[PDB]
């Protein structure tokens, strides 16, 4: 019955998440504004771990330095009041009419020169507040057009940009890292750096990458159709998993941002199970909107059904790998063979075995059905009876 | 007019492209099975380079040594009677049910260690027809629903074999490269390495990234919905791009294989640019099938059409960067800047520099229309003219 | 823990489903043959209640009237041996070359002329096995071209031929029905009555639509990425769901047929919930493929996973309904007021109230928040605790 | 060389086209609000025949009775000022947050009767401008995770809505006709009447379905991935399209609204041969969006690109249906017997003729290739010359 985040579950949230006042494409906003004072106060009694926030989440856009760092002191009043930290940050560049197209990647220089510093004035913030991960989302990175943007030239400039914030961090010493977030659109047609292997990819290109990884979303890859845990597992085996976004999506459509467990539900505790696994030991970070007919007390609701849920599914995929039945169907599925490696000890000498080539048996091979379809039902129940 | 092929095209095509013979998921063969000498010496008509194989394409699955050595000296013999040649070879591993659960990534030791045996056997045939480069599409590789394959085992499996790989082509004197296939779903419901970028990201994980380079078609990451011509730029900037396969695909659905042009036009418009202001060198490989309801010149036919449709595209295209009026527009929307440096001299100072930020016209900026809808127009009248 | 098909959950399968050996684009049946003796036997003890089968499946292509009469002697003996059911049964139009180019639909006359001959022949079949409704699956029906095929042409023959079977059906006094199921593409581009709404807008003009209905299948509508529990309402809002193919899929691809419960889960449940209450008095049918890397038993165990997953949404489902908390959630989200009228008796008279306009205050009613991110974590919790 | 339009293209655009201002769902307003005398007054320029309107688009939300009248008049002086004309009127229900759950459909009793008032108030402006058909595009009907809808009540209540506005049409003497515009999803995770099928079908569901027809977009059921011409041939069947919203969509993703040739260009030269070929007097309504990175003619060229564009197709499709050698190859393909009646007297004694099957040689028949890969190459040479 009652699952209970306690602020080491990890559990962040976006400021701007629980904060959506409900404006959409098509209509006005449902809800007013929370004030980050505000919202802080609410997650940590939740049982939450900490927030995130863009630069203009705290302090809007205009910056009288004077009300700026008076937003800040307000900011921070709140994280030792309530013993809340603040993990990641980022920068928005993508809502300014400045932003139209892009950032890093903006046809027109200046707007490339102003953005980086935008962002420069943030990873110090980012700094100051202790995060860990500064996280760097695209957003109006891409091709609303058609050949509108030359992507070798563009390509060029999301390095340069990158290679220069890199060299500030190493420069002034701090301890972040970076974290690209990709999207295949929503908002431009074609977003650049588009798939946890394209930004993944990328990133090897840069002066140092050991500075830089990814910040995958669940619903950002679900709307190219991709196994997220396929791809989330390929960041892993990189060493290149620095953060996430977990939410919800109901395949191929405009960014959802469902409540984390919403949407994909197999995906979910395939995920968890391999956070679970794989040991992650970074902030189950949340980056979801509860709906616009969604309420006050809807926020929240949606805010906990969020962290009810990775903590069932961290559960019934708990008692899932820990089922004497299922890890004798997993042997069956010669999972442990998977697990051997093919060709071992000074040996490309599989070309002088016979039992490899000439004598190797197919049909005895062939013959031998996976045995995936029973795994799949020990999990489909979350082990026997239940489910999960 | 009409806008005849000739062999400085550099256009290819698979044996299994109009040999194909109509086994649908849920038809029968609505063709005869056509014979090599047959496909290479129609194909030398149709106005082709060369052509490019699978193993059991050429060699029928259980053949002998011998049965092995008379097809392969008929193929030859073809070869040179028309001159054609053979720039690319690959090995089939996922029609013959041993390859049920994959080869390089199967859960079952002897399979992998036979689906590297096989592919041997075949790099030395490839090898010695003088083959450029060596592709590699898994399709067995993945999970329909996976508990069934741990994706972090599957990629140290999957690295091995290509580095076993690697080591024989050089071991052997080869002048042979690698060139990983991507492809999202079908057969398998998730196929490891679903895209450019994962595979990208992958050949940086191996132990002679050098030799690999990737191998795109239209159709599979048209599968995932990503953008093809954008895709490929992320190819050619990491420098590669060794081969592609031409296609035509109509969205989010099973493999097509439609002919070249068919599909997405306009995407095409944009490769051929892409590729033909790049400066591509490689073969315009098509990877299409001759739709089951036509008889051979049906077959005959559609791969004639992959062919003038590169080729008006190309024309159209050479045009479009050449109206006089479009080179005004290229300026306009200022692509030219995005070909310009961000900040370049070491230079991070760019820091104060009041006018990157302090002093910069946000509003100023934010008000230029960027003129995107009008050079869009132009590639449309292709220019100023007669359709692209 | 333990679910029991029993013979009345009326789980029945087409003898295509357990039987599939394998065979897909890109390889080799995995398995063989199964004798629809030997299914029937099978399906019998799992708790199954019948087998559905096309022409085919029963009676191979070639039919020697004496060899046919003997296929179905041995298939008839079976039912009665096992007490199981034919409730449903088909023709196969879509895998011989034939077919190439659809049935009802083809280009050729006589091909059209064939087909309904073909049909014809198997309804007399339906009847006689006593099955209640006769199901036709387009698959060749549709577009693998572009312009190939003028569609309201085309749809006058879908027509002309379901008006020459009804008027059969009625002459010969038989008391089937026909289910058209649709699908929206796989094998051809584009096929016609592509969702539950063409099909079901196309029912309206044939001469007695009182003949005919749908049959849905789960993952069908899955491949436009729709609702299908919404898709499945209107079908029961019309009167006219006659049928229903449960098999699961995972967003658009090609048609997977997985297992129920396979896929997506949540909207399992929204089915299963539905059918549970919208009365479906309908067979439980199930329309998937156990895949090809799953063994003899795999098939079974696929066919048993089947109906587990039925029987246990059927329940967390059952116990949502039924929930205090629950019912007290959906009064909440005013599910109450959805089920009154908005303008009932003598009344277009809200013309003439002011509670409804003039003085209808908006922000009163904006200001009410749906209460829907609560009613969806009680049922994200099956309940509470447990999950489904 | 350029292909100007005139007054009888019968070319209309929503003043919500040309007026967007930039407001996306992640960005702000990248333009100047334009007003209607200047949106009516441009429009006349690019050589448009009418102007379509939402209530809100007009009037703005909270006007009075005079505020109203002055809106009225102004708009009214400038349609004669320039004999532009509105041969349509909408009714927005969807951006203000009474209409968060929806309109007609609204869990909430008086937002659904606020709907139906807040209609009849437009029904008789849009009727007193001559409006000759009258669309209706939910929006806000749907569900983003449901438990939230019981989509059966809500057809109910949809149905109730249709029917109370139908009365008062004809209750009024008005010369209007309804037209349900279909769309999947976005703003809500699904919507009810998701497509042209669902719509088409709930149509006859309605107590007088002739007052109604139905109104697509391009990008709209491209949001389905169904086949746009396909669709709006099953409206052109139904005898039920009255009204058509010209598009430009790339794929399975967020509603774009890209000028239409934009998106699926081939799809495009299908459309105007169906609406050229078939008949449409209709108006050619463009509902699309000039993207956020442009100025007014930045608008003013994407709106003039539409009319161009639907121009060069009506062209090319029209020497399409014209090439002798075209006509060749519809009957090469039997397009001919497509047209032809399958079995024409009265007469389901077609039953023995033992040619329709005894008789029939379907390996004869099987043989036949389609020609259909030619007839595809013929329209991409939009015949035999320059491109389509
Ligand atoms: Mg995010
Ligand atoms: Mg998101
Ligand atoms: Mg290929
Ligand atoms: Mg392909
Ligand atoms: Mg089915
Ligand atoms: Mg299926
Ligand atoms: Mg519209
Ligand atoms: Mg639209």
């Amino acid at each position: 019955m009652s699952f209970q985040p306690t602020p080491e579950d990890r559990f962040t949230f976006g400021l701007w998440t629980v904060g959506w006042q409900g404006r959409d494409p098509f209509g006005d906003a449902t809800r007013p504004a929370l004030d980050p004072v505000e919202t802080v106060q609410r997650l940590a009694e939740l049982g939450a771990y900490g927030v995130t926030f863009h630069d203009d989440d705290l302090i809007p856009f205009g910056s009288s330095d004077t009300e700026r760092e008076s937003h800040i002191k307000r900011f921070r009043q709140a994280l030792d009041a309530t013993g809340m930290t603040v993990p990641m940050a980022t920068t928005n560049l993508f809502t300014h009419p400045v932003f139209k197209d892009g950032g890093f990647t903006a046809n027109d220089r200046d707007v490339r020169r102003y953005a980086l510093r935008k962002t420069i004035g943030n990873i110090d913030l980012a700094a100051e507040l202790g995060a860990k991960t500064y996280v760097a989302w695209g957003g109006r990175e891409g091709a609303e057009s058609g050949g509108a943007k030359d992507v070798r030239d563009a390509l060029d400039r999301m390095k340069e940009a990158f290679d220069l914030l890199g060299e500030y961090v190493t420069a002034q010493g701090y301890d972040l890292r970076f974290a690209i977030e990709p999207k295949p659109n929503e908002p431009r047609g074609d977003i650049l750096l588009p798939t946890v292997g394209h930004a993944l990819a990328f990133i090897e290109r840069l002066e140092r990458p050991e500075l830089y990884g990814v910040n995958p979303e669940v619903g950002h890859e679900q709307m190219a159709g991709l196994n997220f845990p396929h791809g989330i597992a390929q960041a892993l085996w990189a060493g290149k998993l620095f953060h996430i976004d977990l939410n919800g999506q109901s395949g191929i459509k405009y960014d959802q941002d469902l409540r984390f467990g919403a949407g994909d539900l197999r995906a979910a505790f395939w995920l968890v199970d391999l956070l679970e696994t794989a040991g992650y030991e970074g902030p189950r970070h949340f980056d979801f909107k509860p709906p616009r007919t969604e309420d006050f007390d809807g926020v929240w609701a949606s805010a906990a059904g969020c962290m009810r849920n990775y903590l069932i599914l961290k559960d019934r995929a708990a008692a899932f790998r820990a089922d004497p039945e299922v890890q004798e169907a997993l042997r069956a599925a010669r999972l442990d063979q998977l697990a051997q490696p093919t060709a071992a000890d000074g040996l490309d000498a599989l070309l002088a075995d016979r039992a490899a080539f000439e004598d190797f048996d197919v049909d005895a091979a062939a013959a031998r059905g996976m045995a995936f379809e029973h795994l799949d039902q020990l999990a489909m129940d979350h082990l026997l009876g239940a489910r999960g």
